């Protein structure tokens, strides 16, 4: 290639120059109708520049893999250059042009140029008197040191007015001499703070309005000393400083002095209180309360507006500033057509209106956050509203749209975790699933914040769902990234789309395993229409590799599923590709993998949902260690040492197959295990249920996976003497037996594990079970789900310091010994949960 | 050569033009990613301009090199200039588009556009009770005259903590009648700090508002007449203004008024005090408990994050104010992933975040730094994290970076140590080495300044340590210089780097020789990777002289390590060669410098790790003097008249080999050391163990080092009657004799060292010592180690009035006398330390 390169390199210099513009317009805000027509348009110039270097860089490469002969004789590839070339020249002047013409696009030095509700009375409030009443009987138990009790919670969720609510129980006038009110805010002065603190205690704060922090914190405790038991209320606490500072003005007169703050961030309440109070969701019926308050007041709902204001209600998630705003909404409109229209689209009439009262607040927490955990939030609301958000599957998506930049010492994988923790520590991600090691395994988004979410996603031309009315089409050609649900996909197709924009397809079922009418034409034209897309998330389909799906070269996230018998050949060429998350409803055994992985470097994690027969690498393929991160549901056979070698960076393994025919000696592919470095989780499993001969742990299983953090073991069928060759691994700190995985009437460790932290018994036979304290010392949960047999969970465990978590699911009489257990816990008067089903 | 010249001269002001704007940008705070990005694609701009100036400059010189028919004959050097026009013209072009197109780039004239904690209770200071003793034992001592304590400390070490618990401690109450708090600040008005002070003594400072300072002054100094003993605290001190403003408001009353200042300047505070007080460093064990007091407050750790938190508290230097920041981020995460997270890099952790506490903290002392000084502070971060910094090769990197402009007085080397003991004096370079001249032998950077020098010099790519994630390479190519450790080389290699952008190539061997498994191939792919390095510092390899290591024509620096017997002619041609660091393992005794070093004009020092035979300069190389600083390592052999004539310039020499042959009459090598016109240090050092004759000190020896300060014998086996012939020597100021330098069994010294300070004495066999006052009248050091004869140390210099240090390692019974002393000089009261080693 000739001076192309250098044609690509002053486009990449220029598009670096709009990007960092597009970068600082995101900052400034903006109601000029033609500065949203230049960005609108320096984004669409953008995102060619990409598309055409990319096309030009896939050309390239192809080239190079074809033989020399096949390189001079391909006129093709000549015509193909030439049109590329003349492309990126067309676009490097439209560049050029951009930058020259308008004055907006000068760099500048540091030049980015950027109150309550009426008062609600004590009936006003609704669903919080329960709430109110525990947060008060946490504030008024006697103690000596100073308590703070945080109250917190997504926006809009009502911290506010269940501390103002708290504030003017009289309860709280009995128990405390003094009970002030104190707004910190954001946006705070510390000495502001304090003065209005000392109002409180004298009216003569004109006098100490000289004094410093310190000394005004002396002035406040010697006042509170001079009163007694005080309780003062910090709303809107955004930094642990103002904990710290607050703590400074009480007295330690071992009174029990109290603070009740309210805040958006679990971290900081955890800091505030190891036991943070997670303001409750309003049930739907009180949200249909609280709508019903709001429009009619102290009048009843119209008849034939209760229907239709109990669906609106129930569409707003218990937030109850979802319910004030779409209130405010309906307020004046008894007709049943205004309420027809709002129930139509209700979290669409949030962030509308000029009482979008949930825009601000929302942008509150959001203006809160790091740039890269900014944009990570957004593709939240690239899955559909009400998904169950899989974390592994948001996580890897995050990587694949490149949102997360590497660190030095953490994997992509740990920065998104981290990134995923944060948004649900700042309440904006909703979290119920929570793996064993503590962490998420799946998230919600509100349906307020989604729809935040979405809106600011299309602002920013991240992503944009299709959704059609009847006919047409919503500007699909304004966005760079497409979700559409399966039921639209259909409709969509038809039109027989060709976006080369496109760059991400997202097809989430929502409604699980509800694979509508689509046919192999559809998938050929799904493949037709985005060439360039990096990422392809759809699995509610049955795909198939046509010859379209093998040019999408650009991809780096596909999550396919069909029936398959093996991943073609055709998978090698996507040298971009990360992750392959695969799902085949093919009868065969295994998964026979053509695709020479081993030379595509960028691959990270390979999902299959049946077991992976891998081809060892070749001598050609030798060189560095493999990126793989994540190879889920690999056959014993292919555990070679050259297949383990080369993926010694391996963290999650999963094996399924004839165990016995992999802990053997000459079956030393178990030892082959040797060869990873830093591999965290391993899975064990077991397909037959009819055994020659029971297997056996080998005594090197010990330092075979010493480096193991979590270990699971299925349909394994061990005798329970091998559970004590378990207690050697240094770092297992999680360990699940599911399906009949040890085998015998009862279990009595010896060796203790001295690491461990939770340990899962799924359908375990066994009988009895007389483990002690030595067995576990550092155990801190004990989930036993489907022990029908097990006799009595040892009391031995009762004294277990660390222990503080128990689950008994579909459990026989074992469940009296664990209320027993919790009997004597509780009598020692330690924090303790057991959870029962039914 | 055409019109290229002039090309060069035109590219040249465009790119000081170019650079004038980087020096303003750097100034400008920016929060734009456009200027970020036009800031990085100048930087870019004015590299590539360097470096094509720099390749036409050694062509040039190359084609001269040539003879006139290979000059005429050799068009390979028509296609290179032709090739080097090219690219000239087309960074010149690409720097006017940047000029035009830019309004960021227009010159203006003048313009460029640039509180405490809550409090802490006693109990949350950590190790601070016997340091607040010693400062108040000092400050309640009784004196007739105003004293001033000074603390100082780096920032962030808590001078301020330690203050306020002296401030607020109960026995300082008894003694003095007014203890005042006054914090002054780096910017402060003399008027507001005496006004402040005035209101500890009077409630009407609106009516003293109007007075002057003197009048202000007056005004104190009566009221702490009327008081009695005062103590005001000044925080935050930066300059000796300050101190001066203060002792005009002490009344002359001899009451012992007394002053405790915290200040970072370590000259400030010897100004105040000649013994200011050090802070003290945190223990691994008090920096735990600090981190635990801020995150769990007054609970106590969870058992499972101790082992986290001891690790993590222990990676921040005993620093309180990296312990509070690194706090700060593990606030309200009780889990044993976050604090994993944390440990993992903690350092990062620092800098990082809203509370990135040390950023601003470390940008108060950074910012009072000059431009220069500022530099060289960041180019201490090249080293590795911990790595205790050579002075002479800091200095030495220094001045072949360009961070050093000449000055009119001062060698480049002398304002390289001015600049270090500046940084040192600032607190912003640890020293634990000095020097028997009291100068700084090796240097350190605190982790916390370690990681703000890092990242202020990517920020602006001054250089960029080269970090790899199992994979990948984090941009390279966004960085002047590489700094690499030698476990992340060979990865680092098999890449086939080749960055012509790079200039310096740093790989520090913290883990001291462990050379790791480089072949030959490694270090010719080192050679190729970087053709334009100037400096080459790397000792942990077995260097090996490709042929093209001979093409770095643009060295300035080189410290490399093999098996090499000579320096091939090869180095010759490095014209712009300063320092020639060389540790050869050959068996062979000494090193044949082949390369003609004379006509190498820019060298300025020269190492070996064994003796240098040069070769004397031939008739053509006559001319002016060589600009040789240092002559390290050279054999007797090669110190002729010519040679010495060459380098009167020199300051360094040492010599090792057969001194006999060297101290003879026909062996007046010896006597053309007078050609030396400063000549500061002079090592003679000894091979042989079997002497056929005792040598014997010319009695011209007398004048012929007479300009000599350091002079260093080593195994000369010279009488102890010998030992006086060195007293004629006027500028001797440090004396050392190491490994049985003098033989005898008594030393009785008759004649008097003028000047001697420090007298330096190891392994002497030696066993009775009688010297007397008169014998060294000035002196100030005595050290002697491995004197397991000596009997001893005369009590004669007890009487020294200049002698306060003497250190005895390793010594036999005359660590008695050494009490006895010690004993006389305390009992005189006058400052002293005696060391004693076990
Ligand atoms: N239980 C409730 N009953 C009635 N209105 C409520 C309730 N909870 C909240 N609100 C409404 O919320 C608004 C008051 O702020 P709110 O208490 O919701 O904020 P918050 O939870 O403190 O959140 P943030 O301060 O982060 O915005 C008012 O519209 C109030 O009517
Ligand atoms: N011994 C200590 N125990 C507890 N906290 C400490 C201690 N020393 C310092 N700190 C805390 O560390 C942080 C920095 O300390 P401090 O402000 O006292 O430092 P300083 O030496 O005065 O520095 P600067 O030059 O910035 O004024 C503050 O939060 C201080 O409270």
């Amino acid at each position: 290639i000739g001076s192309a390169k250098g044609e690509l390199e002053n486009l990449l210099k220029e598009v670096q120059h709009l990007k960092g513009f597009l970068d600082d317009a995101a900052k400034l805000p903006s109601d000029s109708e033609q500065w949203k027509v230049l960005v609108e348009e320096i984004q669409k110039t953008v995102h060619t520049a990409e598309d055409a270097v990319d096309k030009f860089v896939v050309q390239a490469k192809l080239h190079k893999e074809k033989n020399k002969m096949a390189r001079i004789l391909d006129v093709g590839h000549l015509a193909t250059v030439r049109n590329l070339a003349a492309e990126v020249k067309g676009i490097h002047d439209q560049v050029k042009e951009l930058r020259l013409n308008n004055q907006a696009l000068q760099a500048r030095p540091t030049l980015e140029l950027p109150q309550q509700g009426p008062a609600l009375e004590d009936d006003e409030v609704v669903g919080f008197d329960e709430e109110a009443n525990k947060v008060i009987n946490r504030l008024v138990k006697e103690s000596k040191d100073l308590d703070i009790i945080p109250v917190v919670g997504m926006p809009g969720l009502g911290k506010t007015t269940l501390a103002r609510k708290i504030y003017k129980d009289p309860k709280l006038s009995y128990e405390f001499f003094g009970v002030h009110w104190v707004y910190v805010g954001q946006s705070y002065k510390i000495k502001d703070v304090f003065l209005n603190i000392l109002k409180f205690f004298t009216r003569r704060t004109e006098d100490y309005q000289h004094e410093d922090v310190d000394a005004l914190a002396k002035v406040i405790a010697g006042f509170i000393n001079k009163g007694g038991r005080c309780l003062i209320c910090l709303d809107d606490v955004w930094e642990t400083k103002v904990i710290d500072y607050v703590k400074t003005i009480f007295p330690e007169n071992e009174k029990g002095h109290r603070v009740m703050m309210t805040t958006r961030n679990k971290v900081l309440a955890t800091y505030a209180n190891s036991d943070p109070h997670d303001l409750k969701f309003l049930t739907p019926k009180e949200s249909f309360e609280l709508l019903v308050k709001r429009v009619f007041g102290k009048k009843p709902c119209p008849k034939d507006l209760v229907g239709h204001g109990e669906s609106i209600a129930g569409k707003c998630g218990g937030v109850p500033l979802a319910v004030v705003v779409i209130a405010g909404a309906l307020r004046g409109r008894p007709n049943t057509s205004d309420w027809i229209r709002v129930e139509r689209n209700v979290v669409q009439h949030l962030y509308t209106n000029s009482e979008e009262s949930c825009l601000k607040f929302v942008e509150m927490s959001y203006d809160h956050l790091p740039q890269e955990v900014q944009t990570c939030f957004l593709y939240c609301g690239v899955f559909p509203r009400g998904f169950d958000i899989p974390s592994w599957k948001v996580i890897r998506l995050w990587i694949a749209e490149g949102l997360i930049k590497p660190q030095e010492s953490y994997t992509l994988e740990e920065i998104a975790e981290f990134y995923l923790n944060d948004l649900v520590n700042r309440n904006l991600v909703i979290l119920q699933q929570k793996r064993s090691d503590g962490q998420i395994k799946t998230c919600r988004l509100h349906v307020m914040l989604h729809q935040f979410c979405k809106k600011e996603a299309s602002n920013k031309w991240l992503f944009q769902e299709v959704s059609l009315t009847p006919d047409q089409a919503i500007d699909p050609n304004k966005s760079r990234r497409l979700c559409i649900q399966p039921s639209n996909l259909k409709d969509f197709l038809s039109k027989k789309p060709s976006a080369e924009h496109v760059r991400s397809f997202y097809c989430f079922s929502s409604k699980e395993k509800q694979i509508r009418g689509l046919t192999p034409n559809d998938i050929k034209l799904i493949h037709k229409a985005f060439p360039l897309v990096r990422v392809l998330d759809v699995e509610s389909l049955k795909f198939l590799f046509s010859k379209d799906f093998n040019q999408l070269f650009h991809l780096r996230y596909i999550a396919i599923s069909g029936d398959f018998n093996a991943i073609p050949l055709t998978f090698g060429k996507f040298w971009n590709l990360q992750t392959l998350i695969l799902n085949t409803s093919t009868s065969e055994s295994t998964l026979d993998v053509k695709a020479d992985i081993w030379n595509m470097l960028q691959l990270r994690h390979l999902h299959t949902n049946i077991p992976a027969k891998l081809q060892p690498p070749t001598a050609t393929t030798s060189g560095k260690a493999s990126c793989l991160q994540t190879l889920c549901m690999v056959a014993p056979e292919s555990c070679e040492k050259e297949v383990l070698a080369k993926a010694c960076h391996l963290k999650k393994l999963s094996i399924r197959g004839q165990m016995a025919a992999f802990l053997g000696a000459y079956k030393g592919g178990i030892n082959n295990l040797v060869e990873l470095k830093c591999l965290e989780q391993l899975k064990l499993l077991n397909d037959v249920l009819y055994m020659n001969k029971a297997p056996h742990l080998p005594q090197t299983f010990s330092q075979l996976v010493r480096t193991v953090k979590k270990l699971t073991l299925t349909n394994t069928r061990f005798a329970w003497s091998e559970a004590d060759k378990l207690g050697q691994l240094e770092s297992l700190e999680i360990l699940k037996f599911k399906e009949n995985a040890f085998a015998g009437d009862s279990w009595k460790p010896k060796m203790g594990f001295s690491a461990l932290r939770v340990l899962w018994i799924e359908r375990a036979e066994f009988e009895t079970w007389e483990a002690s304290e030595i067995n576990f010392p550092v155990l801190r949960n004990l989930v036993l789900m489907s022990c029908d047999k097990l006799e009595t969970v040892p009391f031995e465990l009762a004294n277990l310091s660390d222990l503080y978590e128990m689950r008994l699911e579909n459990t026989s009489k074992a469940v009296k010994s664990a209320k027993a257990i919790l009997e004597s816990k509780t009598d020692k008067n330690i924090k303790f949960n057991l959870t029962i089903f039914p």
